[PDB]
């Protein structure tokens, strides 16, 4: 008699039996989590993390959404947090595309006729950004919290140079909170090792492909910005905000703040809470 094989499990060795899960196109596990109002969602809305990062991370801003009666989704990307897949590798950037696309189609299935929107930070922005330019029409709304839409000049060149000769990020530039930095530091799910120079390619890659669905962006969104982020530049943000062709486009510039605006001191953070709030809430009411 034949055996089942012993049961999959996340990297941090959890059986994905026990956990929300979905299996991607290449049959690689990916960790989910869900917030679900009681009674009908009135919409659907996926948030996807950045690099290095996982779900995990937007545990508060998914509790305000469901909080306005959405239903809240994510996954972690592949080789992030729960999900399988070396940690931050990817065969090609595409993979974090349809991979949310995925998610989106079953969620629209089991809950037929409800508008879905999308939430990304950093590189979760960009995919965000391409998940919509793939579908024209398909998406209610787009919340951005400061998305990778261009490198920063400095640490990219950097960066290029280094690879064209082919270190871990200063995690200060984060926040100009420093208990978020250090909540950061000592996240086990993160990977705070030196950025590869495969995956940095990808995102330099994601760079320019960001740039060529920018024209073609009809969804309506809201644009959050740092001016001193010293990731994703603040150049980027006027870039999407010039080249989209949305007729509902907003942007808020956050002076002298860092990356994470959700994770920036409390007056930066309070703001960005109640205005995707506001946001949301009028495109669903
Ligand atoms: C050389 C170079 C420099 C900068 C970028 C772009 O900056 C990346 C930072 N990236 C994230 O996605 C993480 C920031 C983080 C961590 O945890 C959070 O909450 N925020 C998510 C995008 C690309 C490249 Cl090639």
């Amino acid at each position: 008699m034949p055996e089942e094989s012993s049961p999959r499990r996340t990297p941090q060795s959890i059986p994905y039996q026990d956990l929300p899960h979905l299996v991607n196109a290449d049959g690689q596990y990916l960790f989910c989590r869900y917030w679900a109002p009681t009674g009908t969602p009135k919409a659907l809305i996926f948030v996807s993390h950045g690099a290095g990062e996982h779900s995990g991370r937007y545990e508060e801003l998914a509790r305000m959404l469901m909080g306005l009666d959405l239903l809240v989704f994510a996954h972690d990307h592949v080789g992030h947090g729960q999900s399988e897949g070396e940690r931050m590798v990817v065969s090609d950037f595409h993979v974090f595309v349809r991979d949310v696309l995925q998610h989106v189609d079953s969620m629209q299935k089991d809950y037929p006729g409800l508008p879905v929107f999308l939430l990304g930070h950093s590189m979760g922005g960009a995919i965000a950004i391409l998940t919509a330019a793939e579908r024209p029409g398909h998406f209610a709304g787009m919340v951005l919290i400061s998305p990778l839409v261009l490198a920063n000049p400095e640490s990219a060149t950097t960066f290029k140079v280094l690879a064209a000769k082919v270190g871990p990020i200063d995690s200060s530039v984060l926040s100009r909170n420093k208990t978020e930095v250090d909540i950061y530091n000592s996240d086990p799910l993160i990977c705070r090792a030196g950025l590869k120079v495969c995956f940095g390619i990808q995102l330099l890659n994601a760079v320019s492909r960001v740039e060529r669905a920018l024209p073609k962006l009809t969804v309506p969104f809201l644009l959050l910005q740092g001016s001193a982020d010293r990731l994703c530049d603040s150049k980027g943000a006027y870039l999407l905000m010039e080249l989209a062709k949305s007729q509902d486009k907003t942007l808020k510039i956050y002076e002298g703040a860092y990356h994470v605006l959700h994770k920036e001191l409390p007056e930066v953070t309070n703001s960005v809470f109640h205005e995707i709030n506001m946001w949301v809430s009028q495109r669903t009411a």
